[PDB]
């Protein structure tokens, strides 16, 4: 029922956006079908964890606050696709970076990125045109998107001086995770699920803001370890954090417990494409017993999570049930 | 006074955005100064025609509807910088297309483009937080930005089949100009000048929508001719429409009046980087007496402009005065 309803609303949103282009933006059929295919390619195929979280939060709040049910659930589905389209927009922006007479494919990728973001506004301004929360919804949505771009700046420049390992600290690693990932992947679906369910001012946002960061941190640490040791056919991609000199959880944890000569060996091999230097970095990670620290670090975060949901249920009980399922996915 | 006040408000907007990053987004001073420099580089230096138009419209409406004056003028200045930042965002997006281990400059250019657009939202959500028109302002702003991305799709793909000279028509040329340029360069500053001056529903939008398209068309035709014949040291850039196979006013006008063998000569030489093929295209344009048609075409548009402002002044007199100055700039 959740996934089945989420995909129906996708068809409704897609048909509106495409008919609008045809009827109000003078778009020819060839370009309409081209945009239908681009939308399907960039927005479908993932796991929809951000989008379904909006729905799951919405259904947990109409059970403990007829016509209001069907509307809030439809509003939740539109908000879920707003985040999925936003995620599609961020992924297209990422493809432009690593993919490289006018090059029409790079022009169309940039254009795709702009269209995907504008579509989040267009579907909100339509399906929520008569909702009182539309203005508060756009502001929080626009501010989270801004937060994510700030976090991408922190991430992309963590090894240089904005016109280097000084910013390879655990507090800065959390700053990157917080802004680049946590706010839009964990906080935004929760907040949107509370807005369409009218229960936004009925929750402790501090505990909510704190769980979102901790779940994002838990998720990103596991992602960093898998990027380095999970083989490509099992990970789904080629792990490239060592080559890209990323400020990963492995790197900042290694630097805190490495010897002076080992740090020199790490600094001399990090951020290179050579297969032996990357393997030297993985050798240092293994010999530093970083795996054993990974298990303990996640445990303490999980304890902070499994105990922070309790503060949230003292004043917002139904909310805490959905946050547990979101944590279960992580 | 106009330009002097516009630059003061820029300092006020810049200080808010940068202090917000420092105080609310945990940004370090090195990155704050880097963003101040990026903002100055991308947003300053132009002619500010879009931004000053918001001011000029606002002052013409408080003269024919104390504290309300100073506030509307400040609101107009913030709206002017919203369009300038939007223009800066579009220009960065254009630089990414023709400019081409993680390439940190392409990463930072993409990031710059995202920040510049988000800044238009951030400055609106702050300085207009208590304005009743904030929601209507964002919607029209978001819809014009969407329109511009649709127009970039029409422009970038005018020579292919979205997965060719069939779309090289005068009606399609106007569609490109309308969406890609007219809406955000001519209609948007006028609309924003009416919103902050509370005189949005007091004007005939049809005549206004029609003047904006015609002025954009007038401006783009002159721009197309200069791209082809104005030398680089006098134009300010290297003209590249022939090489890029653009759907320019010269190309669509030539194809309507060329002979069968000339069209074959045009089609065989258009869209190439070779110096002799580009010169062959300019030879065809000259021999087709396109310059003589350019003067007449602009005259008829000017007549349509010099006469459409009159319909606007029958119900909105002060508006028409500013539209004339905007037309004078063109
Ligand atoms: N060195 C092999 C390895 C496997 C799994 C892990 F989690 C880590 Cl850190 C390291
Ligand atoms: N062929 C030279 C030339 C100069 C000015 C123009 F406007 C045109 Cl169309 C052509
Ligand atoms: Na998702
Ligand atoms: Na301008």
């Amino acid at each position: 029922m959740p996934m089945q309803m989420f995909m129906q609303v996708y068809d409704e949103i897609q048909m509106f956006l495409l008919e609008e282009l045809e009827l109000k933006f003078d778009m020819d059929p060839n370009r309409v079908r081209y945009l239908r295919k681009m939308m399907d390619t960039t927005c479908l195929g993932g796991k929809y964890n951000r989008g379904l979280t909006v729905i799951d939060v919405a259904e947990s709040l109409l059970s403990l606050s007829g016509a209001r049910r069907k509307r809030v659930l439809h509003d939740a589905c539109v908000c879920g696709w707003m985040i999925e389209f936003l995620q599609a927009h961020y992924l297209v922006e990422d493809d432009i970076m690593d993919n490289s007479h006018p090059d029409v494919t790079v022009q169309c990728a940039i254009n795709d990125g702009l269209l995907l973001k504008s579509w989040t506004h267009m579907m909100a301004m339509h399906f929520f045109a008569d909702r009182p929360f539309l203005q508060d919804l756009l502001c929080r949505f626009n501010r989270v998107d801004y937060t994510t771009a700030v976090g991408q700046l922190y991430d992309v420049t963590s090894m240089f001086d904005s016109n280097d390992f000084a910013e390879f600290t655990l507090s800065n690693y959390k700053r990157i995770v917080k802004y680049k990932t946590a706010y839009y992947t964990y906080l935004l679906p929760l907040v949107m699920g509370l807005i369409v369910s009218e229960a936004l001012p009925t929750v402790d946002m501090g505990v909510t803001e704190e769980l979102a960061m901790l779940m994002g941190e838990y998720f990103q640490v596991q992602d960093d370890v898998m990027d380095c040791f999970t083989p490509p056919e099992r990970l789904g991609k080629v792990g490239t954090d060592i080559q890209d000199a990323k400020c990963s959880w492995l790197a900042v944890t290694f630097l805190a417990k490495a010897s002076s000569a080992q740090v020199a060996e790490f600094k001399a091999n990090y951020g290179s494409g050579d297969s032996e230097k990357v393997a030297t970095v993985r050798r240092l990670y293994e010999e530093a017993d970083l795996q054993g620290d990974y298990v303990a670090y996640e445990a303490a975060v999980a304890e902070q999570v499994k105990e922070l949901i309790e503060k949230l249920r003292l004043c917002s009980p139904g909310f805490a049930a959905s946050v547990e399922t979101l944590w279960g996915k992580t």
